[PDB]
């Protein structure tokens, strides 16, 4: 045992539509506890020192922020800073805990002000976040009151940073991070929502991607689609010959009219671009938090329209489509 | 699905040594599912009209028996009755549940006073009871303080035959019946005592039987092991060319003394024979609750020493043993 | 059994390269046996009527014909034509076998004629077709002294097609249909040439598709890919919403160029376009032995430059590789 | 590879009853190829160095004989008898091979002798060797002129020995040894007649032994078995608590009478009890080839009608059954 996800097995056993996954769910996380991991015994005794209990002011809505009526302890604070840049590096975000500001290499923020307007509303709408990194957007999916968020990411890193947040939420059970590719799911359908954030790119077969994301909605659920794009018509694909901003395993960047045709064959219905933003180096910088290489080092030094390796630079577009049936 | 097993999931999810199980377990149940069964859709539409919530008192240390001190209705009480007999053939008990006598087929209470006198204390041990029947014994288990009682049974009826007692005894969470075959667990070792009654004859590979057992056993945990058994020295093996007792899938029959032989190789330790009973007529007959054919039928019509197929008549053994180590509670 | 490969497996078996496929193939043809196919009995009776034994003369270089120097008898000739004829419809070719013209609806030659331009000799290479079809090109492969070829195609009808024009060779060893998906060949590594030509538009993960080729290549071994393209740069990569030219379940037309890229990416070395043909309706037409629709019904009526759903019209594009490291040969 | 199965796997393609094997046998065998041993390079580096090629006079018929017309050089001949003790210890024999007398621990001939009287005649037979040892029984059943004999044995060792002999005959294809558990048969139905003597006190289900057995006869196909057994009815069947004649991992030894009436409850037909043996020392000794503890050692030195152990002492059973249908 690396981490004990009996609270997960527990929630999902209770669940009618998420019942099944116990099929096939704890032999893979038995399989991942024993492929080992050289850091986790250490971020595990830091997130084991981080303090328990519950905060008194939350706010999941227009940040993600956790303050006490009583300022805490001084001794404590300068502690648990500590604690938490044991986390290095703090890719999504930014979090303000306790006065602590973790300033993250990505504004996560932003993207979520840019996904938010074009969503069905999410009040009791069971998500999945796949990819969801830390699981910064699933803390402001709860905000506009989602029932419940599972996110999967096979970082174990980024799983460590979740706990650390959760626990200082004082141990919300309606988030969970499950360190799982989403290759590994079944076919479920259990979910209103689904979002798939930066992840088509890194994935071999971008239409079985696709599909098995459809395969974890529930009849007419919601798919919101975010994907690094080019400018084009439904004939426009990029796929990198070496690397695209200093990414390696990179595979297919369509331009948003290609990806929602793509979506189309696959049987998505209603399928809507409903933005198109190029990254600047405000929203994706490196940080105190994050002190490696970013987007600055990853486009043409005298050319910031271009990657390094020459290609059109950095554009993320949001696509949402609702799978076939009613609600 | 028939019967969702949604509360045992969380009860493992949150045990140490039984979290293993979730593994291998929900994919079986699931399948078990999808064997539908005629009888269960009709079984269930009464369990779900039986009186759900708490009795106000509770005796499963005497017997199983429920009671409340305010009197029930005489139209709900002719209703439950109804309602249980839905549930024939009812062979393990007998139960007495808001004064409704559950006449059962076998007098278990009878096993159960056999076998008391010879085990460690229950007092919050972790039990598995192998082939449980509708779980009368995991019953009299938790009136010795067992702190969890897991029986395995895949009879669709004699689970009904629990979910209506569980009920009515307002949702027990400490006894669970889990509809597989003993040979569908895998190593566990998680339990203090084991209990395999009435179940080896049945198994073509006894030695496996006895390994299977050892391996749901922590160190140094109890084996209770109860078995129909023939007279002799440990070469006394009874293996029938025909029916025995007009049982139809059977196998073997040794001696308590074979079988004490038997359990020390498979390597149990302090094997102990501490009880050989030959069943009467008094212990297993036919009654209003189980109106079926029973022992009297399956012995000789001249002869009561002797089966109808002519082999020496029903006698079963009591065994106790320890599976080696030192056992940690 | 619908179809014995007794002979194939004698000779993977004996083969240091192929033997490891025994690990997975017997299971997956044994399964293909029990998925029964309404045609195959009956196709199975005229494949047994076909004349065995050898031809006096073969030519499997400058086309697929079979001739004997004593001329057969009329009686003979006009019910093989008869047996032929019931393996409709005739796709891949065109056969000239005992003076019977077998006008499939391709001039799978010309695509030939296109290829061997561009190919390292296949003097004494072990070559896997990918999508096969017949197996019209292994022939040809042979007739290029091919030491072994393998076919690969999950079309019941051209296995029978397959094995007439085997049978009519006198039964050839040095070639093999194998009804299979590619996706169903393990990492085997063990062929000079790969071809797949007609399949990647067919193919949900077209990278996917690229390394299960590179995986059945020894080093420095030999990719020849053909499939419908579009014109453009590295980024023109045509996905159908609707269908392409009446086809269904269809994925990716990239460009030459984009392929190129494509093969690049997944690890290929010296990847060339060596050549982009138009098809014409003179390559791909109806014939008496194909007597279904074919590409004019498949074009805009008014305009021949584009597909009935208003796509460029079928364009097929050459490409050839090598897999990574030294060829030792 | 340690060894290629190559030869075999031809076989059983073109044989229609034994080509199922092929669905579940060579993933056996490649697995069995990378649970490497010890000593098997050495003993392959030997068996290579045995002279190959026909001899010109053989009987299997009375013995296993193997001689040439042409006297063969005596320089060979010391060198063959060193290849051929470089596979001790030889347990099954005795064989005589161009003027080597291999004086194997058991007289297997003797037991060959007790058998055959009660068999079906082997002509045209195919056969199952369960337990085979190094497959002498296989030599003396194509004696018999059997069509095919497959004999199936875990020991390294025994397959080396085998090969060797086999070698020796100029390389027969009609006999071979796989190195399985009969666990690890399917259910073939394949066999004309099965041999299993020696193996049922071995195995810990006797009854699914029976079955297994079963399982690989055709429609009423013969079954030889030979067992360890002890005096009594159908009721007397020793398991002993520790060891038996130095044996362990050793289970069931029932009666003739009892292991009868095993066979006919697993669904056998026409059971007959055709001899009972009492092992002597003239049957299993020590010898030149087989150096190590046998008989003698494991009986009572003041008793010999018992075991070390106190048990009667060992023995052998031979019962003949048909499986129910027609030939
Ligand atoms: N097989 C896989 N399955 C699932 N996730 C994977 C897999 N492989 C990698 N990932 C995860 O995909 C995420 C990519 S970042 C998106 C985070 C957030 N959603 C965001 O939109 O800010 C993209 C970016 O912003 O460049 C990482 O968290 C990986 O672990
Ligand atoms: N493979 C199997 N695995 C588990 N149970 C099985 C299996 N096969 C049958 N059973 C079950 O074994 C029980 C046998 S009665 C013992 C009841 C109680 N303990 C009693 O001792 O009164 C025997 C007797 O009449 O004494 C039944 O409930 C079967 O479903
Ligand atoms: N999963 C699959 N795996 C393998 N083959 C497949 C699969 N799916 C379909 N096929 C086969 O792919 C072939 C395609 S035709 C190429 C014939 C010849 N090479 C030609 O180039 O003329 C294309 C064309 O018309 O050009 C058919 O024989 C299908 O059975
Ligand atoms: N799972 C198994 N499956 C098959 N064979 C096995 C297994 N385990 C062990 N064996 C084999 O069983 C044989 C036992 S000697 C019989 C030889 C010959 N038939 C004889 O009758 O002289 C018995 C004796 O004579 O004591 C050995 O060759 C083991 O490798």
């Amino acid at each position: 045992m690396m981490f004990n996800f009996a609270n997960f097995y527990q929630l999902i056993a209770q669940d009618t539509r998420l019942q099944p996954w116990l099929n096939v769910l704890p032999q893979q996380l038995t399989d991942w506890q024993n492929a080992e991991h050289g850091d986790f015994p250490r971020w595990l005794k830091a997130l084991n020192k981080i303090p328990e209990g519950a905060p008194d002011q939350i706010d999941i809505k227009h940040s993600v922020t956790i303050s006490n009526d009583t300022p805490f302890h001084q001794g404590e604070l300068k502690k648990l800073e500590s604690l938490l840049r044991t986390f290095h590096p703090w890719r999504k975000g930014p979090y303000t805990v306790h006065g602590i500001h973790i300033d993250t290499e990505w504004r996560s923020d932003w993207k979520w002000d840019r996904v938010l307007p074009h969503i069905s509303p999410l009040k009791n709408r069971s998500v999945l976040d796949v990819g969801c990194g830390n699981g910064y957007h699933m803390w402001r999916m709860l905000g506009e009151g989602a029932r419940l968020c599972v996110g999967i990411d096979p970082s174990h890193l980024f799983l460590i940073q979740f706990e650390a947040i959760r626990k200082l939420m004082g141990g919300d059970q309606r988030a969970h991070l499950l360190p799982l590719g989403i290759e590994q799911l079944p076919k479920l359908e259990a979910f209103d929502t689904v979002f798939s954030m930066g992840v088509l790119y890194h994935r071999r077969s971008p239409l079985d991607h696709l599909i098995q994301l459809k395969d974890q909605l529930v009849s007419g659920g919601e798919l919101i689609l975010e994907t690094l794009v080019i400018e084009g018509d439904e004939t426009a694909v990029l796929v990198p010959k070496e690397r695209y901003a200093q990414m390696r395993n990179v595979y297919f960047f369509p331009s948003a009219r290609a990806l929602k045709v793509w979506l189309e064959l696959v049987g998505f219905e209603d399928v809507r671009i409903v933005d198109e933003n190029v990254t600047s180096v405000d929203e994706q910088r490196t940080t105190n938090w994050m002190t490696h290489n970013s987007l600055p080092d990853y486009l043409d030094q005298n050319d910031p329209s271009k990657t390094v390796e020459g290609y059109p630079a950095p554009r993320r577009a949001i696509l949402v489509a609702k799978k076939p049936g009613h609600h």
